[PDB]
């Protein structure tokens, strides 16, 4: 039975408002309803993994878990086998896989975050789960944000405290965030952003939204402009959105948008928004398609409507040569040539890199950089042909053309990380010296770039 290459993964995110689900729920894991649909063509064929985020999750584990399986085994006769369930508070996170994938899942990690301080610590955080499939790590984040259209900037900080303190994949990779750890990492949630136009103008979304026109409207979503500005899931993609606002709904039908401040919403107005998202970041040239994105119609408990995502993902087979894993296969190299980092920092220390890789035994140290000072104010750290050549365990070019470099820049005074990226080995061509560029971040924003020139060494 041959390794796969290609697998197809469920993304699902639901707020529930506290509220037990309906008895069929379906159509959400078959990608029906409005938005980008999954043919009809493929209702029998099972997804590879199914991720369902939830929120506002009135239910056990255990209630939820009856509800998951036993809809899963209607749709495509297949009983799925629980890779993992994390809960915090009303916000949880359920993984299934195939019982054919159990021996290709190990090193499963779950952990949560709780966003604000006294007041606002208390029900909003995330969950997470992050697995290897075979030689693919791949990260799941559910967020449930600061809530309030005027909390923008409060979310974009939920965001960040998420992807800084949420402790999953290989802890050896010590300088990286979860936006750096995973092959494959899909965030997803109520991050509760909103269409930012005045409420006076209700009426006039809604007619918008009978009418399916949503470009006046996604034109003033806040994830779209804070993303487009650089304040918030920095390198991310999302599909683009073709489904009505899935809040806020009258409950128990879909026809009607329920806007208007009341008690219960804290005197706030609630004016349709696409809370509901799937977000993903995938290392460099890793196949990633979006194969859904969309709500259901028929899922009417809540006063929001379920998100789903379909993605078709890139994987690789756990690798053995006759030299690696366990030694070195030294008909292998990679080498840096004429690198430098442009970093934002106003500092002066001197700065070295480090190289992380499953490619490797184990990281690697450069030397300190030279420090010039760039035309416009900028540092620039010239690393030359000073670099470390890297020594991976496996030269077959069917391996180490799929592999991935990790690079964080650190202080020499302190050891922190100034910035982290990703170069890819899916190179033009071998032993040839090729362009090689990454932006750094730290915390997930931009604090430079690493760019120079890579000559890889392959057995072929
Ligand atoms: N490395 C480990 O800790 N395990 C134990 C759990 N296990 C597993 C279970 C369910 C599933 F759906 C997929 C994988 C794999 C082996
Ligand atoms: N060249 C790139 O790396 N991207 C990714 C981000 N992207 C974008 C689009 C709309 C939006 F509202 C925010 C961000 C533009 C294309």
């Amino acid at each position: 039975q041959p390794e796969p290459d290609m697998i197809t993964i469920f993304i699902g995110t639901w707020n529930m408002g506290n509220a037990p689900p309906p008895k069929k729920i379906t159509s959400w894991f078959l990608s029906k309803g409005q938005g980008k649909t999954r043919d009809d063509s493929a209702d029998y064929i099972p997804h590879d993994i199914y991720v369902i985020g939830t929120q506002e999750d009135p239910l056990s584990e255990k209630e939820w878990l009856e509800i998951l399986k036993h809809s899963l085994q209607e749709i495509t006769s297949v009983t799925f086998k629980t890779v993992a369930i994390h809960t915090l508070w009303n916000i949880r996170i359920v993984v299934l896989a195939k019982p054919e994938h159990e021996n290709r899942i190990s090193h499963i990690c779950t952990d949560n975050v709780k966003t604000g301080i006294a007041n606002t610590l208390g029900n909003k955080g995330a969950v997470g789960v992050s697995f290897m499939f075979n030689g693919t790590s791949l990260g799941f984040v559910n967020s449930h944000l600061t809530s309030g259209s005027e909390k923008k900037l409060r979310r974009n900080q939920n965001y960040m405290n998420i992807l800084r303190f949420l402790a999953l994949g290989d802890k050896k990779l010590s300088p990286f965030n979860i936006t750096h750890r995973f092959t494959h990492l899909f965030w997803f949630g109520d991050l509760n952003y909103r269409v930012d136009l005045p409420t006076w103008e209700a009426e006039t979304i809604i007619q918008k939204i009978k009418q399916q026109q949503y470009a006046d409207l996604l034109s003033h979503d806040q994830l779209l402009t804070e993303r487009r500005e650089q304040k918030v899931f920095l390198h991310f993609e999302e599909e683009e959105i073709t489904f009505a606002p899935t809040y806020r709904f009258e409950r128990l039908t879909r026809d009607k948008y329920a806007y208007t401040k009341q008690k219960a919403t804290g005197m706030k107005y609630n004016l349709p928004s696409w809370c509901d998202r799937v977000l993903w970041k995938s290392y460099p040239l890793v196949h990633v398609v979006c194969q859904s994105y969309g709500s259901t119609s028929d899922i009417m408990t809540s006063d929001h409507s379920p998100v789903f995502a379909t993605f078709e993902a890139g994987v690789t087979s756990q690798f053995v040569s006759k030299n690696g894993p366990g030694t070195v296969d030294s008909q292998g190299q990679i080498e840096f040539l004429r690198c430098y980092a442009t970093l934002k920092t106003k500092s002066q220390t001197k700065f070295y890199l480090e190289f992380h890789s499953s490619c490797l035994e184990s990281f690697v140290k450069s030397q300190e950089g030279e420090n010039e000072e760039g035309s416009e104010g900028e540092l620039v750290v010239k690393f030359g042909e000073t670099l470390p050549k890297l020594k991976p365990i496996i030269s077959d070019p069917e391996y180490l053309l799929d592999q991935h470099i990790l690079i964080s820049i650190k202080s020499s005074d302190s050891d922190e990380s100034y910035g982290e990226g990703c170069i890819a080995l899916r190179l033009e061509a071998t032993e040839t010296q090729l362009p090689i560029y990454t932006p750094l971040t730290h915390h997930g924003e931009l604090t430079g770039h690493f760019q120079g020139e890579i000559k890889l060494q392959t057995s072929q």
